[PDB]
């Protein structure tokens, strides 16, 4: 197997900045205690690609989570805040677009490479949070 464009995401990343994450979590429906503990976390994200399977691991003092998926193919995901969601992740012009559906609700998480950073934009009903990761 040769290189893939998505290899640009592969590596070990650490959170360096976060904006509006509490408001994003409020819009998602996260309860008070989870919002406070999750908002304190400074996760590391580990992204790897093996064939068609992309794996994203998140490790923090709050929770450790992992998803593996194939682009375009829906999967079950239990989120760090304990939502059971149906997820589909696709690549749109270099951006990983992750849609989560649950309880008649929907949120979109976009992950993109900007300069040497990995920028994560979380969007729910007009509320956006931007989380910036740098190489660990
Ligand atoms: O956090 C990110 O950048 C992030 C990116 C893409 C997608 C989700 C992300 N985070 C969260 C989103 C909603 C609710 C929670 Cl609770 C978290 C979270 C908050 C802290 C935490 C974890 C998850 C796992 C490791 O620690």
């Amino acid at each position: 197997r040769g290189s893939h464009m998505c290899d640009a995401f592969v590596g070990t990343w650490k959170l360096v900045s976060s904006e509006n994450f509490d408001d994003y979590m409020k819009e998602v429906g996260v309860g008070f205690a989870t919002r406070k503990v999750a908002g304190m976390a400074k996760p590391n994200m580990i992204i790897s690609v093996n064939g068609d399977v992309i794996t994203i691991k998140s490790e923090s003092t709050f929770k450790n989570t992992e998803i593996s998926f194939i682009l375009g193919q829906e999967f079950d995901e239990v989120t760090a805040d304990d939502r059971k969601v149906k997820s589909t992740i696709t690549l749109d012009g270099g951006v990983l677009v992750h849609v989560q559906k649950w309880d008649g609700k929907s949120t979109t998480i976009k992950r993109k490479r900007e300069d040497d950073k990995l920028v994560v934009e979380c969007v729910m009903k007009g509320v956006t949070s931007t989380r910036v990761y740098e190489r660990a």
